[PDB]
């Protein structure tokens, strides 16, 4: 177990087949969760778990670019709860980031940012326990 905020490196960036796993647990008065794909100061892939938006649960993707944030992807499927141990895999492929949680497929979000060779960093951050993240070729 790691205490968060945490920043995995991915040397040489992400390729497709390549698959990140994270574990951990949603601490029990949870507001939010963020994973964030970066290079350098942009951030190719945002993936935030917001526990209440105007009193609902909803997943926010985005992407940040000269430090703006571009147009957001919203998912209402929620598979995250307070308290519970979660995992979050993320598949590279070659159009898109396939995010599933608990097993279940959840989202694919398209690459905007191009360089995935470039995309040398993952930033792990908020309301969690953080038990592992790490990765793998499938
Ligand atoms: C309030 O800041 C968030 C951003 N955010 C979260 C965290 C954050 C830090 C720490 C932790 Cl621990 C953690 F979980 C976290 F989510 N940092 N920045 C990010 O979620 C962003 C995604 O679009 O939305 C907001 C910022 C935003 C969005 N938009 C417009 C709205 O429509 C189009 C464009 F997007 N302008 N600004």
């Amino acid at each position: 177990p790691l205490i968060v905020p945490y920043n995995l490196p991915l040397p040489g960036g992400v390729v497709p087949r390549m698959l990140i796993t994270i574990l951990g647990t949603v601490k029990p008065n949870a507001n939010r969760i963020a994973l964030d794909f970066q290079r350098g100061n942009d951030v190719a892939f945002h993936f935030n778990p917001r526990f209440n938006e105007n009193n609902r649960r909803v997943i926010v993707c985005n992407t940040k670019l000269d430090n703006n944030w571009g147009r957001e992807e919203r998912q209402s499927v929620f598979p995250f709860e307070s308290g519970k141990p979660f995992k979050i895999q993320v598949l590279v492929e070659p159009d898109h980031f396939k995010v599933a949680v608990n097993d279940a497929h959840l989202l694919q979000y398209n690459h905007r940012v191009k360089k995935l060779n470039e995309i040398s960093k993952l930033g792990i951050s908020g309301d969690i326990d953080l038990t592992s993240a790490s990765y793998t070729m499938i």
